[PDB]
């Protein structure tokens, strides 16, 4: 069975950053974890596969001048360990409380706004990988310049039984419906928890070099939604024919 090997990059530590408005970019060259900030305090979304990344995200977050004890939220995608593995760590060294869609300080669901100061944020339950999947909307101005911002969650096949799924029986129609969902999210930047899912090493080379709006692509999303809509299409059919 699935021998959960783990790609290189994705405990390959990488230099954080800014991306646009208050949201950070402090995970490893691999997997995505987002700083948000306000003057009240931070939100952090994922921690990366283990408990070393989830330093590695403690020390991102200190090494863009910003203090730990002023994290206060944990949130995430899906609470698969490539996503969640560094909350735990995260969780004991900040005092932050984990908020996880229905060890967890409290549940929510889908439509649910969090506030923390100037940071409002929405979750968008996306069930179909796994039934908490959760992709996460908030809004900047960047150079006064209003932008919607959205952390979709994998939208991952991997593993899944797509026919005769004695747990998650609706599995297809969830996944079918969360597509429709994240289409329908106007979306300025997308923020994806995979690096290759969004192209984020070049378009940190692209910032550096001067570009204001290397992040800012509106049709994104749509893209992104289509191509994993394919390939959930090419494994459903693969898995009907077996
Ligand atoms: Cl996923
Ligand atoms: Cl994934
Ligand atoms: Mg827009
Ligand atoms: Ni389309
Ligand atoms: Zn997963
Ligand atoms: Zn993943
Ligand atoms: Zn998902």
């Amino acid at each position: 069975s699935n021998a959960d090997d783990m790609p290189a990059n994705w405990t390959k530590p990488t230099k954080p950053y800014r991306v646009v408005g208050n949201i950070y970019y402090v995970g490893t060259e691999g997997i995505s974890s987002w700083l948000i900030t306000s003057s009240e305090g931070h939100v952090v979304l994922d921690g990366g596969p283990n408990a070393e990344t989830g330093k590695l995200v403690e020390h991102n977050i200190t090494a863009l001048g910003f203090q730990l004890a002023d994290v206060k939220i944990l949130i995430n995608t899906h609470a698969h360990y490539d996503h969640a593995g560094g909350l735990a760590q995260l969780k004991a060294d900040t005092g932050a409380k984990l908020w996880i869609s229905r060890k967890s300080d409290r549940s929510f669901g889908d439509q649910t706004k969090l506030k923390l100061g100037e940071i409002a944020m929405v979750a968008h339950l996306t069930p179909g990988h796994t039934i908490g999947c959760t992709s996460w909307t908030t809004a900047v101005v960047e150079k006064g310049r209003p932008l919607t911002v959205t952390f979709p969650c994998s939208l991952s096949v991997a593993g899944n039984v797509l026919v005769g799924n004695k747990t998650h029986r609706t599995i297809v129609a969830d996944y079918r419906a969360s597509f429709a969902k994240l289409r329908a999210i106007p979306t300025d930047v997308m923020l994806p928890a995979h690096e290759e899912q969004g192209n984020l090493l070049a378009k940190r080379q692209k910032q550096l070099r001067g570009d204001p709006n290397a992040f800012v692509d509106p049709t994104e999303l749509a893209r992104f939604v289509d191509a994993s809509e394919a390939a959930f299409n090419k494994e459903l059919a693969r898995q009907q024919a077996a």
